[PDB]
């Protein structure tokens, strides 16, 4: 299709992905209890920061720390914000949440492998696999850069009503609205597209377009799935289209995009609906992930990113 990578550039891009790196260097370290305010959450925050700072492209990496009221009293939250080129007029923003949902004491510990350790790991792997190309685009002052958001506090702490959720995204969207950007006028308007990854890594996911505004990008993802299938680049993928489905959504849900959506940001919500079978149970673990699906999604996203940013 027009603006698609030539086959030769596509196979090179896919070949820069390293499945073992994704799994062991980016995913495995996240698979700990990481509820807001916990030591594990702080350790994951520092791991994300250090990993992002290590990329040779030289990202601007900053924390958005704050304290908020919760059903458990005041709790500290910290969003990790990585912007490749902070001088660029606008950016594609890819987002996910790095907290894990708090369960009661004496429960089987919940580590949220699909929700959202896999999303987090995918963003890290994409940034690393495309690091040389991203570095060159920044050095050329490309007018659209890349931003990665690792949001804290997406999950409710006690399922205690509508304000016990989305702590990090609500705070960050309000913060961005207060910060000037050129041309902006604020950092909210710098977001050209907000792509939220959530509930990824289970077998047999299904994705629908939730926002007519951004359906062209949903169609691009679907076309990339079909193309990779026909190129013999997907595993355990017997039908041409499995993940990106046509039609009205099975259902739409509140998530970290909402504070951005409400401020006019265009959103693509890349979330499995129906949710994974393991959703919000302690069986949402590494062993219940489907590795071929994880790597297939990584490949689809890598091609999407290279096409979107002209890498
Ligand atoms: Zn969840």
């Amino acid at each position: 299709l027009i603006g698609s990578l030539p086959e030769a550039r596509l196979r090179r891009v896919v070949g820069q992905l390293d499945p073992q790196r994704l799994w062991s260097t980016y995913l495995r370290p996240l698979l700990v209890v990481r509820t807001p305010g916990s030591p594990g959450n702080l350790q994951v925050r520092k791991f994300l920061e250090a990993t992002l700072r290590s990329l040779t492209a030289g990202w601007h990496v900053e924390l958005d720390p704050f304290t908020a009221s919760t059903p458990l009293g005041p709790v500290d939250f910290g969003n990790v914000v990585a912007t490749l080129d902070p001088r660029a007029a606008r950016h594609l923003t890819l987002a996910c949440h790095y907290d894990s949902k708090l369960f009661p004491p004496g429960s089987t510990p919940f580590v949220g492998a699909t929700d959202s350790a896999v999303p987090c790991a995918l963003l890290l792997e994409l940034a690393q696999a495309l690091d040389l190309e991203l570095s060159r685009a920044k050095k050329q002052a490309a007018p659209v850069t890349l931003q990665l958001l690792f949001l804290d506090g997406e999950e409710a702490l006690k399922e205690w009503g509508p304000k016990d959720s989305l702590y990090g995204s609500r705070h960050l969207a309000q913060l961005m609205e207060s910060i000037p950007h050129s041309p902006g006028p604020t950092r909210i308007q710098a977001i050209e597209l907000f792509m939220l990854l959530d509930l990824l890594g289970a077998p047999n996911p299904t994705f629908y377009s939730h926002f007519p505004r951004t359906v062209r990008w949903f169609h691009r993802l679907r076309s990339i799935e079909k193309r990779l299938h026909r190129l013999n680049l997907l595993q355990s993928h017997p039908q041409e289209v499995m993940y990106f489905q046509p039609g009205e959504p099975f259902g739409s849900v509140e998530d970290d995009h909402i504070p951005f959506l409400r401020r006019g940001v265009p959103v693509l919500h890349l979330i499995s609906t129906p949710f994974p079978a393991v959703w919000h149970t302690p069986a949402d673990t590494e062993v219940n992930l489907h590795p071929p699906t994880v790597h297939n999604l990584c490949r689809i996203l890598a091609v999407f990113l290279a096409e979107y940013l002209g890498l």
